């Protein structure tokens, strides 16, 4: 109910994304995995491929929800792969 007096991570980030990814895909792609919010996700766009430069940020309603989606998606034997190439998941990194 305000600002955090400490830190405990609470946001995920996608790495190695194809230039054919959009906000609609990520939405329906993470639909059965969890619930997101337009005001909680910032999908950077590039002027070269008129699409993400191979990176996307996603935040969850809570902190645990972050690890959950990370442990739930990584719990599956076959990693995340969509038309383009293999997709991985990582925690919020500095810069």
């Amino acid at each position: 109910m305000g600002h955090h007096h400490h830190h405990h991570m609470d946001t995920i980030i996608l790495r190695n994304i194809a230039p054919h990814t959009v906000v609609d895909s990520i939405m329906t792609a993470l639909s059965p995995y969890a619930s997101l919010a337009v005001n909680n996700i910032r999908l950077i766009k590039d002027k070269q491929t008129q699409q993400n430069r191979g990176f996307a940020f996603v935040q969850l309603s809570s902190a645990m929800d972050a690890s959950q989606l990370l442990q739930i998606l990584q719990s599956l034997h076959p990693p995340l792969k969509i038309d383009g190439k293999t997709i991985g998941v990582d925690f919020a990194k500095s810069a």
